[PDB]
């Protein structure tokens, strides 16, 4: 079997006209030689420019500019030179924040940002700020991003939201684009490159995620939940990596049911696996104007769904009124639920993945759930560590160690809601004798490490300071 063909006209358009184009500096007023924010700079050119019937591009020049919140418009195109330095600008408040903004809270057309030449620079190293993602997308069409490295921080937030907005009742997501040539560096765990929400006919390709996972194809958030809507359609990714994370390339459909996917080339060097796929699952939310306790709402539960149907109920945020269960993973409890509530768990439509690279390496993100699989080859659990509170400060949540397997496949939980991940010519380099090749719900594991008294990774190990970076 062959893969599926494309031109990079089916997923964005350049444009053939052009109105106007201005300089940050010459024309807007930045200053890429203080520290001061650049940000009315910046959208004054985005307003002006957007302002006319055709638009046009906007150079950003050598030098280093604090930018925050920027809210993008139709028909700009921004360039950006090589030895730019992109810095999110102070903002204490303790909210969640996002270099720039597309389709959030308008609509966005015809839009561009792009480096030149060799990319150009995010940078986090510097801020005091935990909450940021580079760009978040709603409502946009014909886009195309591309070209930069982002250095992290182990930032919460994956740096690219494919994400959903709220207009006129319903939600709107982004449809054809390109999203390409990004490296990201020392990312956390639970983030990376690219998050999917809602995506139709998006490209991703040439994305490398140190840390965490490049592709994340993990379909959840609230605005989804209540709305039935969104989840991704269509997509098509080419040469994604992962370097000491958790997977290249991971689908989680939580609770959407999402459309076809094709993935080529996809490699990892010292991660989790190279693939990874989880089990879609339900959960029920009490109801908002009900006052509940957790033991109420699970028997609100088991009371239609039976005895052993509900898993732990967790809390709703801080207050401690409102609650969510999960419903069991029994085609039993399943059924039920999905007469009596209407909902079912995740999935994924046509799923075709085609040349994949595992190479081992000792370096590689960990949860507490995989550990298990080191029975058949690391049976004393060499070379896993466990962070420290000052470096992560829930220990059991994180792990780093050696690589477990080129695919890791949880999806054959369930029997009615099961979805296939097709793989094509898997290769694994320098793994150990009897290492897995393919882990899933039926591979033999058993307990060899030390979940919480197991030795602590070094400040060095943790922060990748081994790595002297040479995007420069
Ligand atoms: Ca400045
Ligand atoms: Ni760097």
């Amino acid at each position: 079997v062959s893969p599926k063909t494309y031109k990079d006209a089916d997923f964005y358009v350049a444009p053939t006209q052009q109105d106007v184009n201005y300089d940050l500096v010459d024309d807007f007023g930045a200053n890429g030689n203080d520290t001061s924010d650049d940000s009315n700079a910046l959208q004054r050119a985005i307003n002006a420019i957007s302002r006319k019937p055709n638009g046009g591009t906007l150079l950003i020049p050598n030098g280093t500019y604090h930018f925050l919140g920027i809210q993008m418009k139709s028909n700009v195109h921004i360039r950006v030179e090589s030895d730019v330095i992109i810095k999110p600008t102070w903002n204490g408040d303790g909210k969640n924040h996002r270099l720039f903004e597309v389709g959030v809270n308008n609509i966005v057309r015809n839009f561009s940002f792009q480096g030149l030449g060799n990319g150009f620079l995010v940078d986090f190293k510097d801020s005091r700020d935990k909450n940021l993602a580079v760009f978040k997308l709603g409502d946009v069409r014909n886009y195309k991003i591309s070209n930069f490295t982002i250095d992290d921080n182990k930032t919460i937030f994956a740096s690219i939201l494919v994400d959903v907005t709220e207009r006129n009742g319903r939600l709107h997501w982004s449809r054809n684009g390109i999203i390409e040539r990004i490296k990201q560096n020392n990312a956390l765990f639970g983030y990376g490159l690219i998050q999917t929400y809602g995506a139709d006919n998006i490209l991703f390709r040439n994305l490398h995620s140190e840390g965490g996972i490049a592709l994340r194809m993990e379909t959840d958030n609230l605005l989804m939940k209540n709305y039935k809507q969104g989840g991704i359609r269509n997509i098509f990714a080419d040469n994604i990596r992962c370097s000491k994370g958790l997977a290249a390339v991971m689908f989680g459909p939580h609770f959407m049911k999402n459309g076809d996917v094709q993935v080529t080339n996809v490699s990892s060097v010292s991660c989790g696996s190279a693939v990874r796929s989880d089990s879609g699952f339900v959960e029920l939310f009490s109801p908002t104007d009900e006052v509940h306790t957790r033991q109420s709402w699970k028997q609100a539960v088991e009371s239609k769904l039976g005895r052993g149907c509900a898993q732990t109920p967790y809390a709703r945020g801080n207050g401690g009124t409102r609650w969510a269960a999960r419903v069991t993973q029994k085609d039993a409890c399943l059924d039920k639920a999905k007469l009596e509530y209407g909902i079912e768990p995740g999935s994924f439509g046509t799923v075709k993945v085609f040349d994949v690279t595992a190479r081992f390496g000792y370096n590689a993100d960990l949860k507490q759930d995989q550990l298990d699989y080191f029975s058949t080859s690391n049976p004393m659990c060499k070379r896993v560590c466990l962070p420290t509170k000052e470096q992560w400060s829930k220990q059991g949540q994180i792990y780093i160690g050696p690589s477990l397997a080129a695919v890791i496949d949880t999806t054959p939980e369930t029997s009615k809601y099961d979805y296939d991940v097709k793989t094509f010519n898997v290769k694994r380099i320098n793994f150990p004798v009897n290492s897995h090749k393919t882990i899933d719900t039926n591979t033999e594991s058993s307990r060899v490490c030390n979940y919480y008294g197991m030795s602590e990774c070094s400040s060095s190990r943790w922060e990748r300071l081994e790595h002297h970076h040479h995007h420069h």
